[PDB]
């Protein structure tokens, strides 16, 4: 499913993402925008290390979800990577929460550092009523 901007904003708010571990909704929106373009079936294979990023938040199979084919993998979030490809983003939200429960926080995603960090991210939630 490809979410519309405001539709995603409200869904994430309802999931308790606004301010989770100090991360504003606008930041989670910025991350989703650049990681997947708000697309839940987005998958990206990393040939270099044989891991795959899954879903709207591009969650990595090496540490957060289990896909069985990733070398030296762990299942920190304790989920099947399949769960991060559903239209319902509840599991993706719970996984994203687990990722940021580590000291790096939102910085775990390098795309966040490149396009979101130290930027005016208000544009991601403007007009959405959140």
């Amino acid at each position: 499913k490809v979410f519309e901007r405001c539709e995603l904003a409200r869904t994430l708010k309802r999931l308790g993402m606004d301010g989770y571990r100090g991360i504003s909704l606008a930041n989670w929106m910025c991350l989703a925008k650049w990681e997947s373009g708000y697309n839940t079936r987005a998958t990206n294979y990393n040939a270099g290390d044989r891991s795959t990023d899954y879903g709207i938040f591009q969650i990595n199979s090496r540490y957060w979800c289990n896909d069985g084919k990733t070398p030296g993998a762990v299942n920190a979030a304790h989920l099947s990577c399949s769960a991060l490809l559903q239209d319902n983003i509840a599991d993706a939200a719970a996984a994203a929460k687990r990722v940021v429960r580590d000291p790096q926080g939102i910085r775990a995603w390098v795309a966040w550092r490149n396009r979101c960090q130290n930027r005016d991210v208000r544009q991601y939630v403007q007009g959405c009523g959140v």
